[PDB]
């Protein structure tokens, strides 16, 4: 019985990520970012997530991980910002960034 297993939108409950898949990029899962609009972020890394909807085409404008480019991640089902997702770098070639305060964390399904 985990409480501290799975993470989903805090929205609408969208499946989204797992404990289990949290990525620390250069050795931290946790990244404290703004962007130009001066938000700042708790960014989690996951080496994978579900129920998103991928917006756009990638853009490597202000990235905060060098390497690679970024897609707005919106809540798949309820249109939520929930994140980006990453690609074009190395190693991996590919992760999420998602933002801690909009997912809830529960027990698995
Ligand atoms: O790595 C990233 C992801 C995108 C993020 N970002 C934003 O959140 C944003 C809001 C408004 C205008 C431009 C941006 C931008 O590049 C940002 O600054 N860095
Ligand atoms: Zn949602």
């Amino acid at each position: 019985a985990p409480g501290a297993s799975i993470f989903r939108c805090r929205q609408c409950g969208q499946t989204i990520s797992r404990r289990d898949w949290l990525l620390p990029m250069g050795g931290d899962h946790e990244h404290v970012v703004f962007n130009p609009a001066g938000m700042i972020f708790r960014v989690w890394c996951f080496s994978l997530a579900q129920g998103l909807r991928l917006i756009g085409a990638p853009s490597g404008e202000f990235s905060w991980f060098k390497g690679y480019d970024w897609t707005i991640a919106l809540c798949g089902q309820c249109g939520s910002h929930l994140g980006w997702h990453y690609e074009g770098g190395s190693q991996p070639q590919t992760f999420f960034g998602l933002i801690k305060d909009r997912l809830a964390e529960g027990p698995a399904d």
